[PDB]
């Protein structure tokens, strides 16, 4: 739990589908298949964490997506091919995967001391909430700019979203390098249509425009524990 | 004896977009087989009816790589979520292989209080009354410039977009959902009408106004379809 | 036959390819199958025109395509979801689909007097001969440019044209709202070559800089009837 | 044993890229099936080899998601159409999946004769003589502004472009193809070379002339491959 | 082994990605598969060099990863038709597939004899190393550029790389005219924050912008012996 928190910590998104063969299986089989992933998850639950997150019906050609958190991506890399192994993992296919090491604050130094303050602050505690995660590109122009210029988009990026702090936790992975992308976005809410004006006030900014690549996917999901996803493929 | 399906107007209302295309192996059932499964959706769908509201559309045949799509009105996606896990589920879903998915919630109008007073009155008007007609679907992204202007630009955009509109406010049903944060669009448009020669001359007329070349992405996909009862169109499925 | 011509008349572009394991079928059912398509299309050629191309081996991913003529798009629809319903039609992956009206005439009107007579002409009669179709999106620029600028532009068009309207026959099909293309241009020919000079000829001129997706799929055949088409599969 | 091609030089005549990738059930055919097959094959060439050309090319392992390729010549497209859907009937046809699929008239030079006569003489030179040698193609279209421009402009164009290229005129074998209105590009370019090497350096020295800029899709897909006899490519396929 | 260095030599990268039909195989039938894998790449250990990489759950729809050496194209041509001519290749669909060669150093020499002194690195030692492979393709401006331009963007792209020079392993590989890509660029590292940072760095240079194509796809993979790999697949 000093994971999500903490820095030079690595984070993974990756996501699946369930294949049509699947429901070709006696349904038993199916159940016992489970529980392999199920020993499996504890049997790593050790060296890393990893949370489940249902996509089925939210998000396109995707059912089901896991976070999970390492010192290294080896441990992860391990991890992924083992579940992909096991009798339920040979019936999905790899949909989207993206890395990313959380890291120390960059901009936040440069900002008023009661700005600082206010960011202390993350989010409403919630179960079953919502989940989103939102991979960004910067264009080639943002890195060319200077400290003090990002600092002071940056700063209007954290002022636009001030009023939505506490229904919306957030938290921020590093991924130049690793992929085709710059940053991965992560959020949870209970309450949607807030996370729908947030994004809709930092799209007036000025440091919007940057982001070469916006989404493509936006993953939208609900936060559930993975037997109970598992569940609705055993019937 | 009835109910009240106060969702195809109010707001807060989240309005879900999925689309179906059907495998192959769909025909290598029996059709004795292939009506029960008819029947279990139906049944899904009425166990359903109270939580949300469910219409369908027939797109096979005028969209292409689709048959089928659904029109989901929920106060939350959790229920749509559920819904279309469960749908997804049944024999005939396992035989379905999920195309588009897009959310939005239906919100309260927001540049239309700085429109003149004539105009707001033909606003109250959304479409004449008709059975089984043609509906559209157009997802819309638009550009940063667009983002970046003030309310009184942005107003006269939409006045300037509202006005094309005017002729086409009865031969064209229309309804509008704010899907930014949601998915990889900022709204997504709906459209019924009998007259789709109409339909077609209505955008073209708004291609000629300022507002459409701030839209970053303008359908890709736009889907086509006919709005039907939900077993006449699965019944096309059962032979 | 007042369908290849006339105005209010919607025209619909459909392409599809044969999947592998149609072949992995004993021959007489496929012949059986060929049967079930002919008595289908027989039963709409009242309501509806249909014709055939043979795309097989000039187009990619594609080897057969139907041009549907309608008063009404239902009545295509309803053609369409019955061919793939057929024993044939299940082992057919849905390729391409357009639709657009036939309209009036727009900018003709303000053409001089002399080049209106000479588009009194508009093909030569050929049997079996090519068929290409190209679909086109305007940029926003052509959109707001006026009538007397636009007329001009297409004034400039007809003119680059005027020496192919012997050997290339052409239709013109209102695409805007019915799919992501603006136009549906569709054309017959005996002289293939002629029809590529005609092209870059009309690349020439100033409107061809607006066209934001020209071709994409630029779709090749022959046109034939639809018996000898299904003949090679009945192999 | 008695008789001319001239279709490899000759213009009006029509000349067709074909790709192919084979499918993983093929290989669950008998060895005996598959070396059988091959047979139908040669002898649809030969059925054939009066009335067209066709040269073979093994492309896997080099370009990605294609195995085999095609390049026939024509007087009629039609003959072409006919020929490859008969070959994809046949047994082995049948395991194949349509990759590709390009066309282009040869035509007669059209910028050569603004040329200097110093330049005129070394394009009499296509090519070393050479068996089994690689072979490259890439598909090319111009800008809008390439258009627009005039014909003494681009004659001063591919004056540089053909300037450029001359130190590698005896290393790689060239022929072009007027695509514009067959498909979705201007020009089909081939290229044959036992140095690769030299190939590649013939492409960085014209990334850096003028008319460069003006290839708004310079390959996607840039197919590269090995000359080679079509039974010895078929062979592979049959163990 | 006297390739991984030297000019001349061409260098592949292929990449491929397991069907799901492959664990529908008795395991009895996949160690045969594995072994025939093992036995063909023995045969041809004498005229190329191949590496093995796992790419699965690091790399998006890719399980497994060859780099391949070579004097000729052919020779790796032979290789890789053979390998996928086995019974595991008719269950791998091939996913990417890069060719370049490696050439001398072409704008070096007009570097501080200071910055040729720490160019003489290369990287640290390391087993099982993170690998990265980053295709690129640059922009008509860049090559319409003089020598002394490029020359002084280049030397601006290595004065950055510096501090990295021990951390990470690099190599160069000339793609122009075999594929749609200019560079292959290939990296081993232990150490993959500093890789990111690396990337981060490069970011914002001038040369960057002039990048019109920068992954896609960016490869993530561990660096393993190939029958280490086959086993996870033969269980
Ligand atoms: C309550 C909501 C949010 C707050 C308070 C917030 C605030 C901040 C702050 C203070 C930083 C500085 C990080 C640093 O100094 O390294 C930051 C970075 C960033 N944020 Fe947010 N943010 C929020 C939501 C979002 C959303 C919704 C998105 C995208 C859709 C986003 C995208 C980014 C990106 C890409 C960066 C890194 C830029 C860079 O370091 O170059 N943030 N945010
Ligand atoms: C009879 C037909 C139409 C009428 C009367 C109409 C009218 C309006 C009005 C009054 C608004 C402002 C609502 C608000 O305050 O949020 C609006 C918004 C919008 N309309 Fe339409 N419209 C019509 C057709 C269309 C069509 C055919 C499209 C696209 C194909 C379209 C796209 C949009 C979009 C994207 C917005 C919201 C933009 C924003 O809020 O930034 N409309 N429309
Ligand atoms: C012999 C060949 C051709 C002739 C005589 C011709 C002539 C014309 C004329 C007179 C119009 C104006 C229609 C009107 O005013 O209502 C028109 C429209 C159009 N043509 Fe052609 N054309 C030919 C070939 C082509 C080709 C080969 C293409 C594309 C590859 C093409 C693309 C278009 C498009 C996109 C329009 C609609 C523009 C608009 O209404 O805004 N035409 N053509
Ligand atoms: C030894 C190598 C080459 C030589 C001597 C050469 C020379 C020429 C010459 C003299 C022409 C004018 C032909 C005409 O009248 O249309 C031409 C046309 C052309 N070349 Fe090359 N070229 C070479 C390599 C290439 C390469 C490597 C490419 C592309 C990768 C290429 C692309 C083209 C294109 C697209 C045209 C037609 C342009 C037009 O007609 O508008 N050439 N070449
Ligand atoms: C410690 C790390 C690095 C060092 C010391 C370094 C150094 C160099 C040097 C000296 C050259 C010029 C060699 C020549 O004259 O051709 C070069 C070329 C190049 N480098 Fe790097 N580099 C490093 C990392 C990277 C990375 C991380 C990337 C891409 C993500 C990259 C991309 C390229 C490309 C595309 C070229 C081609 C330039 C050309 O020849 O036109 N390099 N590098």
């Amino acid at each position: 739990e000093k994971l999500l928190t903490e820095s030079g910590v690595y984070g993974t998104f990756a996501t699946f589908q369930m294949d049509h063969d699947w429901w070709d299986l006696p349904g038993e089989s199916r159940v016992i298949s489970v529980a392999e992933v199920k020993g499996l998850v504890e049997q790593w639950s050790g060296k890393i964490l990893v949370e489940s997150y249902l996509l089925r019906g939210l998000s396109d050609h995707a059912d089901l997506m896991f976070r999970v958190h390492a010192r290294t991506l080896s441990d992860t890399q391990q991890f992924l091919s083992a579940f992909m192994g096991t009798r339920l993992g040979r019936h999905l296919t790899s949909g989207g995967l993206l890395h990313g090491v959380s890291k120390k604050p960059t901009y936040v130094a440069g900002f008023p001391e009661s700005m600082k303050t206010e960011l202390q602050v993350n989010g409403e505690s919630g179960s079953r909430p919502y989940a989103i995660v939102i991979p960004i590109k910067k264009d080639a122009e943002f890195w060319a700019l200077d400290q003090e210029a990002r600092t002071a988009l940056m700063q209007e990026h954290t002022q636009a979203a001030l009023p939505y702090l506490k229904t919306v936790k957030r938290k921020l992975y590093h991924s130049t390098g690793l992929d085709d992308v710059d940053f991965i976005t992560y959020f949870e809410t209970e309450r949607l249509e807030d996370f729908h004006n947030l994004v809709r006030a930092l799209q007036q900014v000025k440091e919007f425009r940057h982001n070469r690549r916006f989404g493509h996917p936006t993953l939208l999901g609900t936060m559930s524990p993975l037997d109970e996803i598992l569940e609705k493929f055993a019937q």
